[PDB]
């Protein structure tokens, strides 16, 4: 609800399906915890990774792991895995959705963040 | 249902809203003629373009109308348009997402295409 | 020199070589004329297509001949071409770099441009 | 030379100057180790990071440090920095190119991989 992940595969032009996406919360000593972290579903979507009460301002990491999803589809990948790093504000109600859009050797993101 | 355009920008974070957008179909002639067109909604999305008895195969044309929509955000742009061409394909059941991320000197667009 | 392009790929990392570019012109008439053509190198650039006395103001399209590229790859892409259509020299000469970074589903398209 | 970085502003359409880059190695203990840092140029281009006789084979992370580039001309971007981390040199030497596009709330990169 908070929080949304989606990410999309521009090699087959289909929904990126069954990437696993890990979120983490960088601690006070420059560490990052595990935040959230699932598989994206048949719509490239993963919802439910956090609630409300749970998300609070921080810095926030959420990786994406794109070499296990093309190694699974038997295309051969450049990047370990996309990192999308930034900082969850709270300047009034907001939700984020955090986009990716896989190639071999390239990938784009964007943040979509609106006010329900 | 056939045919979904969505349009983000990716310098407010934001759906595109109120964007303009054509679709053309390619006439045998090789003139494009207007097949469809609409205004992307709060969500960046526009639905209800075409429907699947009109949706035949041929080469289409979407037209987004990138230009006016940074002018009446006050942001000085680079395209007159963005055109996204493409051939639909009656490969078993089809629906097509066109999606667009806009910047004022860059675009990216792919297509999702799903058996529903 | 006042317009190149230059064409990546996405799936390899590499340049895209041997893409076929058309660039048009629109006319008073509000036609495309043909304005200059070319292919991308083994470098992925496309140098001289113009001159800074043939390049006076206009609307320009530049259509980069994506499918052709791929289908001589040996792959069946989505779109037809990569267009990118812009207003030049509007208030003086400038000089262009038309990117693309291409996809079998998707393409990403940016311009720098400089004042000499 | 075998690692090059070039940054581009998708929202000038120009190179983007003075931007911090940090590259990381995985050491033996799977810690990022330091590995090299520079800014790009007038042209958005980072040359001489390292060096052949470094450059061997691991976990390379090039951190692109976006916000604070954003903030040196005055906007608040979303992330924190742009990640690109790729295996490097595992069947022998190759020369990488890592480009990235940036925008406020979005950013793309690609590799380019070549073999001298
Ligand atoms: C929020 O919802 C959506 C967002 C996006 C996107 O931010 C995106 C992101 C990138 C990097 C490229 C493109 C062309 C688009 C695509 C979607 N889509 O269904 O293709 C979508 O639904
Ligand atoms: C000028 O020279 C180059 C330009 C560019 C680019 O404009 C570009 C364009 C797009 C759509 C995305 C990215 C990340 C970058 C990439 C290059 N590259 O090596 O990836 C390059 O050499």
């Amino acid at each position: 609800c908070p929080l949304m992940v989606k990410v999309l595969d521009a090699v087959r032009g289909s929904p990126a399906i069954n990437v696993a996406v890990h979120v983490f919360r960088k601690a006070a000593d420059d560490t990052w915890e595990p935040f959230a972290s699932g598989k994206t579903s048949e719509s490239g979507e993963l919802h439910g990774l956090t609630t409300e009460e749970e998300f609070v301002e921080g810095i926030y990491k959420v990786e994406i792991d794109t070499k296990s999803y093309w190694k699974a589809l038997g295309i051969s990948p450049f990047h370990e895995h996309a990192e999308v790093v930034f900082t969850a504000n709270d300047s009034g109600p907001r939700r984020y959705t955090i986009a990716a859009l896989l190639s071999p050797y390239s990938y784009s993101t964007t943040a979509v963040v609106t006010n329900p």
